[PDB]
């Protein structure tokens, strides 16, 4: 019951939520001053509660879309983002917003490279887009962003925002398998096996002998995936199939 309510503000999962409900702290009043009993992400977390269970319509995530791109077209024309989601299908209206990162210097013959994704973070904080950070990985940033308001505040909830950096050489992969839609990704996937192709949001290898995938093909664009595959390409709209 109340250690369900917890499972609501991002960052408090099950276990971290049987202990603050043990411990006493069971509802929004609690929690709100008890703070020091949470990491940063669960306090950001429930810093915007009420905010984060809104949802983000088609028309400010396009804003949205075009500050990420513009902002990163400057730091860097050979940097491809891609904002994912049910968003790319042409949702009406989205949770939260998922940028796909890469860059050419980045392939997964390389070490780490942070530098590459917290450029971009940092200067979304600049331009007062990303207000704030739930976690910053080297190749993963959670956070949080808002549109800019310029008047008291304005109906601009703050809204969820991820942005990933992948290697180049798996990048299409993991832009098809992120725009998703589960019965696509799972029906493509099958079609794959029949053609003798395993695929997943890193790859797509030829089936030898068993369960024995063999090396990665590659992979330029979401059609070559297609192409190896034998299947006309589908627009990101028609994937609900």
């Amino acid at each position: 019951s109340s250690i369900n309510f917890l499972t609501r503000v991002t960052g408090i999962g099950p276990s971290a939520a049987r202990k603050l409900v043990d411990e006493g702290i069971k509802t929004l009043e609690d929690l709100r001053k008890n703070e020091d009993k949470l990491n940063h992400h669960q306090r950001i977390g429930l810093k915007y509660f009420e905010d984060f269970e809104k949802r983000i319509p088609r028309e400010e995530m396009l804003q949205m879309q075009d500050i990420v791109l513009n902002e990163v077209k400057k730091l860097d024309p050979e940097y491809i983002a891609t904002v994912c989601g049910s968003f790319r299908r042409g949702a009406e209206s989205s949770g939260d917003m998922d940028v796909l990162l890469t860059h050419p210097n980045f392939t997964s013959e390389s070490s780490k490279q942070p530098k590459l994704l917290h450029r971009v973070v940092e200067q979304l904080q600049k331009v007062r887009f990303i207000t704030d950070t739930l976690s910053k990985g080297e190749t993963k940033f959670m956070g949080v962003c808002q549109l800019p308001s310029e008047n008291d505040e304005n109906e601009y909830p703050h809204r969820r925002i991820d942005i990933r950096l992948i290697p180049k050489d798996q990048y299409y992969c993991g832009v098809l398998y992120f725009t998703g839609s589960d019965i696509f990704n799972k029906n493509m996937r099958a079609h794959a096996l029949e053609k003798g192709f395993t695929i997943n949001e890193y790859t797509i290898r030829p089936l030898g002998v068993t369960g024995v995938a063999g090396e990665p093909l590659p992979v330029d664009s979401e059609q070559d995936i297609f192409d190896y595959i034998q299947w006309r390409y589908r627009e990101p709209k028609d994937r609900s199939e």
